[PDB]
């Protein structure tokens, strides 16, 4: 089984003990470590932070402690948008330039592969034709990586992609069967199902639907996302179940109405370290002393509330449940976003270092 873990290069800017650098990484924890995020300039893979060249060397240098570890560099992300991808995949010359730059960039810094995180082809402003151009990009990369390993004598570069769980986004941008044949693995982003953009509370990553949900809403859960990718053509062994080490928060309209589905007036207060209203790292959820914890029985996940604040998140128990689920489905493993949001130095939760991700390592 694979345990794919994402590192983010902006976590190094958080305050105090929340600051995260490659030295905070445990090389033995995961099977694959993915570096988020590289960007694109003139159709070529590029760095995004002042010290990326040093961080890349430190990150890949972890393989000197664990040679079995595979590292990948992720390009894109939610904030990256779609314009640069659309433009890059539109012509054979742009695709060639990007592919050749990817090979040179990855070899230069000792990465073992590339993780595509285009969010998303066929949506967010990207035309419907990008569904087919995304396929061509995946094929071009897989082909170029295959040939380069043969000419260089080095281990073949890996190709993975982070993909959406929402049925509407899957149908709009992915020829699932085709890309699954050329990707080494698929990192299913089975989270962000509900959030503060809604007027009601809802869990970020529920395993199953609530009895009360039907229609399109009945597909806003991990199980539905998984079934969709498998039914559409993804071999089970290539489907990696993504799990969040963060939760999504809400400000309740009333501290007396605290159920999942209760009215909400907006995002929950920003975390003192993550500072993005609407989400909280697991270590920020751990500091909620005096809060009431509840388990959503239908969905197998927890949430906590204190006064008018409500947050749906994942804990050791829900991670154990999800691993039990993925094993029963025969999935290739688990993926986690992100290392720097787990209690990576065991400071906040008194559950040791990486309580959530260590749980994945042990259960898998
Ligand atoms: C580089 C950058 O824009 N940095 C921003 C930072 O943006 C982040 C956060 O909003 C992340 N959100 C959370 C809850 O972690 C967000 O995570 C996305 C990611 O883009 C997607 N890709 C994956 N993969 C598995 C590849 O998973 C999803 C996750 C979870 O939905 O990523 C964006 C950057 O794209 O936000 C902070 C706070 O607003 C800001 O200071 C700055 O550092
Ligand atoms: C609260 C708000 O308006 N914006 C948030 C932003 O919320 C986004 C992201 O969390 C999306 N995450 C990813 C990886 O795309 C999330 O996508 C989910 C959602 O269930 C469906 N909506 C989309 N879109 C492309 C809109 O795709 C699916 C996927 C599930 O497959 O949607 C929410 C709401 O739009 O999150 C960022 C990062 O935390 C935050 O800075 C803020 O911009
Ligand atoms: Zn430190
Ligand atoms: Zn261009
Ligand atoms: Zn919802």
């Amino acid at each position: 089984a694979k345990l794919v873990c994402y590192f983010t290069n902006w976590a190094q800017y958080r305050q105090g003990e929340a600051r995260f650098l490659p030295k905070d990484l445990d090389p033995s924890l995961c099977t694959h470590l993915i570096y988020a995020f590289a960007g694109m300039t003139n159709h070529q893979l590029s760095t995004t932070e002042w010290n990326d060249e040093t961080l890349y060397q430190e990150f890949n240098g972890l393989k000197k402690m664990n040679p079995k570890l595979k590292t990948l560099l992720a390009i894109g992300g939610w904030n990256f948008g779609t314009q640069k991808f659309t433009d890059m995949v539109a012509t054979a010359n742009n695709r060639q330039t990007f592919v050749n730059s990817a090979i040179r960039f990855l070899r230069k810094y000792s990465f073992d592969g590339l993780d595509l995180d285009w969010e998303y082809p066929g949506s967010q402003g990207s035309p419907a034709v990008d569904k087919e151009r995304f396929t061509t990009l995946v094929q071009d990369l897989a082909n170029a990586f295959q040939q380069e390993a043969q000419t260089s004598g080095k281990e073949r570069l890996l190709l993975s992609a982070a993909v959406p769980a929402g049925q509407t986004y899957v149908d709009a941008g992915y020829e699932v069967d085709k890309i699954a044949q050329n990707l080494d693995f698929v990192n299913l982003m089975a989270y962000d199902f509900h959030g503060s953009w809604e007027k009601v509370t809802g869990h970020n990553s529920p395993l199953y639907k609530r009895q009360e949900q039907s229609g399109a809403a009945a597909s806003l859960n991990v199980d539905a996302a998984v079934q969709q990718w498998l039914q559409k053509g993804t071999p089970a062994s290539k489907l990696i179940l993504g799990m969040p080490t963060y939760g999504r928060s809400f400000t309740l309209a009333s501290s007396s109405d605290t159920r999942v589905g209760a009215p909400a007036t907006g995002s929950g207060t920003p975390g003192p370290f993550t500072k993005e209203g609407g989400m909280l790292a697991y270590y920020e959820v751990c500091s909620w002393k005096g809060a009431t914890k509840q388990r959503i029985q239908d969905q197998k996940v927890p949430y906590i509330f204190r006064d008018n604040q409500w947050v749906g998140f994942d804990d050791v128990e829900s991670f154990k449940t999800k691993v039990s689920y993925l094993k029963q489905k025969g999935l290739g493993g688990a993926m986690v976003w992100a290392l720097d949001l787990d209690d990576f130095a065991g400071f906040s939760c008194n559950q040791g270092r990486y309580p959530l991700i260590q749980t994945l390592r042990q259960e898998l």
